[PDB]
């Protein structure tokens, strides 16, 4: 019934499976609880953009969120955010579909993601790095294992990292998440009072 | 929790909102998808407008609807503190030294309430209409209620352009979030990160 | 010719200067501290300039006129990667100066009230020039009253323009507008001839 | 003139980052309407990630193609030493630490040049073909350089986000303007003021 009230209960929803997922990479949980908000703080952006643009492989046209709702580009247009949905199809979502990135790939490229070196305010840095490390040699062999055929594959999704980068801040500035999953529930609730 | 009434404040802050909006003479005359535009457009700088005025009991500090004292250190603690004192400079201490009052103040957010400019407006022509009512309102109130100062009623119109850029630069630079919403989103975090897996 | 920036910033010294000559001429601005000057024209030279380019424009449809006499349509607008600014500024200036018939009195009168602005940071009295602001907007109203009896509301929707020209100022120095326009073609043509170019 | 110095300087950059460019093998292959997109679209990464490599042999400062040196008092002075410790701290200092050479960073700007996000090119595929020849041939090159360290291909490539959002902040705060040109302009504006009546 209180719009910004839900929209906030969604958010805490959506970071909170954030946790658990950090939760169960190894070492994550080993690291200081401070360091653990900061990078948390620092990547849920990307990682969520990450997680919702591979998702939208299997649909047209659109993004499939966690909360199960179902964005078109008209609605993403109505609610001011068209761009920024533009280019996670075209820059994301269209690519993870092109080179059929698996989950295990996704994964490794959110721990990534979430081991990143570079979050102020890491008491120990170093050892973030030497995690995220670990992580993308365990990708590298994943993929030349899995996909013998193609030596770039794991140069090629490392390099959708500075798109996922630049589409997390513009999602950031622009508050892509909440304008598209609390723009319906705002007009809905304006026009119930207005009408009263 | 610290989240959670940040949120619910904010919804009581859009009730009041459209309640005061309701009963801005000819408001409700409009196309119902056009005052919801007006309302979507406007909410921020009609926000900031009331918080300035109701901060001028208040030196060097913010009072936000629910009592809440922000002061200007905390401010630039966050990082936001050019802003805050563009608030403070250009809307708060000005509209202390006229003694804007407040039926100026009401008239000042009708009009920015009925903005022509807003996009997607089915007739934007409407909205200047009722935009150009209030002025005219405002002006009769100022030169009858303050006689003695001929050039009040153009001193608050031109208080608007203070308002747009503080509001862009609010928006731009997540205002809100970094006063009121950092320590609680860490809380929030710490919580979720102690709760069993 | 071989250097694109240095043409765009010949460009833009000229444009600058004309607000200066223009500013040098308002009565008592040349008597205010010369960093005060100096701080009045950098605070306000983004909307003196866009005021005076959307009042040229009335002239046409459709495109921004330009005191070189470049024209700049739509399509340059878009190339150049600011067409949504470009759309600002016909809208909610050009055509309302145009829906109004704005004078070049009423221009003036405008452009020195953003100039006399009592809230650029540092000035060594903002009092004075707020003082000057007044005397500018006084004058403007009784003007309106005098030219334009039949319109009241004329002064009042005047100063209406001034948010809309806030806004756009500060989106206009954000994606340097005004630098692009002038600079967009001079660059691909630069480029396309070096690389072209053995 | 100081303003006159920094656009003749910059007209030099530029000329120089073209050349640079056509000596990419297979470059100039591309049809000339992308060259010039992928150039304009590259250009702000590219020269930041040349400063950077040229700063790390100098001590808590930035180093500008001129010889021009910049500390961090300047940068704080300018309001924008947040982002001048995101450039020693995530890219001249991470290239020094890893020992990047002037090979590795080649490659890594010719991958950056050939970025097939930009908009307008006629070929996206054709670009992303390029940048595969470019990362196969940095990753061989690492390979026998230092063959003990068996990530460093990656690491290399992971400075690249860093190198995104820092190119995004320096645009959006005028970063080069503040630095260089925010001085000259009040010399500009003086000598305006000193031209006759
Ligand atoms: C728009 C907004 C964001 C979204 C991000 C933002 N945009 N501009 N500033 N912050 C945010 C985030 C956290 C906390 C508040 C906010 C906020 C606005 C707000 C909420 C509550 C109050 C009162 C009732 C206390 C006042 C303003
Ligand atoms: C992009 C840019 C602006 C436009 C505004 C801006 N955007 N991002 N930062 N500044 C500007 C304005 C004044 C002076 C420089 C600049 C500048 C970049 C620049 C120019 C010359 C050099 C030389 C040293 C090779 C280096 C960088």
């Amino acid at each position: 019934n209180d719009p910004v009230t839900n929209i906030c209960q969604a958010a805490d929803k959506q970071l909170f499976t954030l946790v658990e997922w950090a939760k169960r990479i190894p070492h994550f949980s080993e690291l200081p609880l401070d360091d653990q908000v900061i990078l948390l703080r620092a990547g849920w952006n990307e990682l969520l953009i990450a997680s919702f643009s591979h998702r939208s492989i299997a649909v047209k046209d659109g993004i499939l969120l966690a909360t199960g709702l179902h964005v078109h580009r008209n609605s993403a247009h109505s609610a001011g955010v068209g761009a920024i949905f533009d280019r996670v199809l075209t820059e994301l979502v269209s690519k993870m579909r092109d080179m059929q990135m698996d989950k295990t790939e996704l994964g490794c490229l959110r721990a990534i993601v979430l081991f990143n070196p570079d979050s102020k305010g890491l008491s120990n840095p170093a050892e973030v790095e030497a995690l995220r490390e670990k992580v993308y040699a365990s990708l590298e062999a994943y993929c030349k294992h899995k996909y013998p055929e193609q030596p770039g594959r794991f140069a090629k999704l490392l390099l959708r990292l500075p798109a996922l980068r630049s589409i997390g801040l513009k999602c950031l500035e622009h508050l892509f998440f909440f304008k598209l999953i609390g723009d319906t529930p705002i007009d809905t609730f304006l026009m119930e009072m207005l009408e009263a």
